[PDB]
């Protein structure tokens, strides 16, 4: 049912780079590109929530090949178009600094993809992952709590409960349930998808919520930058209330690491009703209602 590696390392899908957009507007901190792949002549199918790998070329330090990164589908299954014949990627340049070994370093296949041209050739595997899968049921709730590309499985999903073309493809799918969407990045340039999210919010004020937690330009109560974790606790009671419910599902994605602040948010608002978020988590996680992708 759910497709899931129609393509390996050994023997990869070879796509072709129909575009690649900036989603950083200027002013904003680094870069991070929109990326749409052909899938014609081939039949890679994937759902919305999986991710792909991405082999780029050349060899590592030790000259030996270098293998595939996973990158979240930022599509939904139909491609951005509608026509069950793209996938899109969503890539932030990797960039930190040494201890002045030589000065800032930049990551392999994130540099590669986020500088590839049109018209070129990529090495694709997959689709792999079933831990972050949208439920049919068109009634249920949908939390997204997402920091920086952490947003990419957040678009597959919004795009199919919300898009336009989406909804007149998927006669079995007219979501009519309540979408929450918390999303951390440093600043206003850097929303990725901003002015498409927010045509969304705009169209279906009952349906989704969206809340920004902008570091460089907003502080929490306590004086500090404000990071998605400050949102949660912001409204942990009000996100509690929602989990309760039988039909709710949670997405988490982003940064290892983003999931203590969360849980912490959480853990005190179940607390108040005698409950042990911990717990009360775990049961959630078995039930496959709480979805988490982080690294
Ligand atoms: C399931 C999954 C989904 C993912 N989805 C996305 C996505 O949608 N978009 C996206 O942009 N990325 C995503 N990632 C991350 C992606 O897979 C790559 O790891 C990322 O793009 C960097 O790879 P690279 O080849 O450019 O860097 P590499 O050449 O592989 O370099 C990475 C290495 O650099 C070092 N390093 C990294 N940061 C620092 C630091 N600050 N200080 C010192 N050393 C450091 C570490 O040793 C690390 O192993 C995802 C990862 C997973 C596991
Ligand atoms: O510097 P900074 O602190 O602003 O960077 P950051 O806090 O936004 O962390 C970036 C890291 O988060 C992880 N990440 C981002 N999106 C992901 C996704 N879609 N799936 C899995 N992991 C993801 C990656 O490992 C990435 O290198």
């Amino acid at each position: 049912d759910v497709p899931v590696n129609l393509y390996r390392p050994n023997a990869p899908f070879i796509g072709k780079v129909i575009s690649n957009e900036p989603l950083v507007k200027e002013g904003g901190i680094g870069i991070v590109q929109h990326i749409k792949f052909d899938l014609t002549g081939g039949n890679l199918k994937y759902i919305e929530g999986q991710s792909i790998g991405i082999i780029p070329p050349g060899v590592d330090k030790n000259g030996k090949p270098e293998k595939l990164r996973l990158y979240s589908i930022a599509s939904t299954r139909h491609g951005d178009d509608v026509d069950d014949k793209t996938i899109s990627l969503c890539v932030r340049q990797l960039e930190y600094k040494h201890p002045e070994s030589g000065e800032t370093v930049y990551g392999v296949c994130s540099t590669y993809l986020t500088h590839i041209e049109p018209g070129s050739e990529v090495k694709i595997t997959g689709p792999v992952g079933k831990e972050m899968l949208l439920p049919d049921d068109p009634e249920a709730n949908v939390i997204m709590l997402a920091g920086g590309t952490g947003i990419t499985p957040m678009r597959t999903y919004l795009w199919r409960m919300f898009k336009d073309a989406e909804r007149a493809a998927n006669p079995e799918y007219q979501f009519k349930g309540f979408s929450w969407l918390v999303f951390g990045v440093p600043t206003t340039p850097n929303i990725l998808y901003k002015e498409e999210l927010e045509e969304i919010q705009q169209k279906y004020p009952d349906n989704f919520r969206l809340t920004y937690a902008i570091s460089r330009e907003q502080k929490n109560p306590q004086g500090g930058r404000m990071y998605i974790q400050d949102r949660v606790a912001e409204h942990a009671d009000e996100l509690w209330q929602l989990i309760k419910n039988q039909k709710t599902h949670t997405y988490i994605c982003g940064p290892r690491g983003m999931e203590e602040g969360i849980d912490a948010a959480l853990s005190a608002a179940a607390a108040k009703e005698g409950v042990t978020w911990s717990d009360y988590q775990k049961d959630l996680k078995k039930a496959g209602r709480w979805h988490v992708e982080t690294s």
